């Protein structure tokens, strides 16, 4: 079997980005952020504390025929950003892009996180990281990959983001007039539930590329690129008036500069992302200093290659029994 939906910006900076998809019988379609940071599924509902739901769409197990409690579990996660949600556990039929999984875990949140209920357009994440960070408490669940990939032509989930524009999630096929060249595959390690594996360096602008190993995870749920310090900064030294605010908390720069490119290594292969995609625009409504998409993971703990890289490539994230992620230019 193979699946393929399309996936949306949800606001013009390409904040993140929201694909269809159906739970239950009959389907109620809801609008998830598909996070390979991440491994819950879970979904505003009928038993999300009515205060902390502003214009989402939940699902209602009770309208679905197919809906199945499990009984006593409990879920609660906290993500990067310091947001959160917790609740209790369904399985019910999830379908993505035509592809059909039946007994999918469905986190039921209860309680959300201000910065969720204050986001109408996202109805909640689909995790595409490794089961093993699921928080399905006493019995950890699977993600919806995890339990699609025997299933599927071949154990593999795509990600081909848009800048500014739609792009597509593909399970279970490699799309090969999705990308221009050939796809480099590169090592994953599992060890902490990420897809995590080391680019090969970085150039700035024209400037020659310099190899150096930059560990990192491939997460489509994070909005920018965080990089180390070094790194960093030899970006935002190449444009005219930046510099790091820590008010505004983080790399800010006149929104009329032309902003260079910003290259990474992907073995011997190169994946450029254009100036224009580091743009996030006005710290705030009005203002003429403008948010940079590059910043540095300094205390985060681990580097991220979020959508800001990972929109410039067609990505493979091959679930094979050694897992390796695959990056093209398009």
């Amino acid at each position: 079997s193979t699946g393929s939906a399309t996936t949306t910006p949800i606001d013009s900076l390409d904040d993140a980005y929201i694909t269809p998809v159906q739970i239950g019988t009959p389907a109620q379609t809801l609008n998830l952020d598909f996070d390979t940071g991440s491994s819950d599924l879970w979904v505003f509902s009928s038993e999300t504390t009515a205060s902390e739901v502003d214009g989402q769409t939940i699902y209602t197990p009770s309208k679905s025929t197919t809906a199945k409690l499990l009984s006593g579990a409990t879920w609660s996660i906290s993500y990067g950003d310091g947001s959160s949600s917790s609740g209790d556990v369904y399985t019910d039929t999830v379908s993505v892009g035509g592809l059909t999984v039946t007994g999918q875990a469905v986190e039921s949140a209860k309680k959300v996180s201000s910065s969720f209920t204050e986001d109408s357009t996202i109805d909640g994440l689909l995790g595409l990281a490794f089961s093993t960070l699921n928080t399905v408490s006493p019995t950890q669940q699977k993600t919806f990959f995890d339990n699609a990939k025997a299933s599927l032509d071949s154990p593999v989930f795509t990600a081909d983001l848009g800048y500014h524009a739609p792009g597509t999630y593909n399970f279970g096929f490699i799309d090969t007039t999705a990308y221009t060249g050939s796809i480099t595959y590169t090592a994953v390690s599992t060890k902490q539930g990420f897809w995590e594996w080391t680019s090969t360096g970085y150039a700035v602008g024209s400037g020659t590329f310099k190899s150096t190993s930059i560990d990192g995870i491939a997460d489509t749920g994070t909005t920018l690129l965080y990089l180390p310090a070094t790194v960093v900064s030899a970006y935002w030294a190449q444009v005219s008036g930046a510099k790091s605010s820590s008010s505004v908390g983080g790399y800010v720069f006149p929104c009329s500069a032309t902003l260079p490119s910003f290259t990474f290594g992907v073995g011997s292969a190169r994946i450029v992302i254009p100036g224009d995609y580091i743009d996030f625009g006005p710290i705030s409504t009005g203002s003429s200093s403008c948010f940079g998409g590059i910043q540095s993971s300094a205390g985060i703990g681990i580097n991220i290659f979020g959508d800001v890289a990972l929109k410039a490539a067609f990505v493979v994230f091959n679930g094979a029994t050694t897992p390796t992620l695959g990056f093209a230019s398009k």
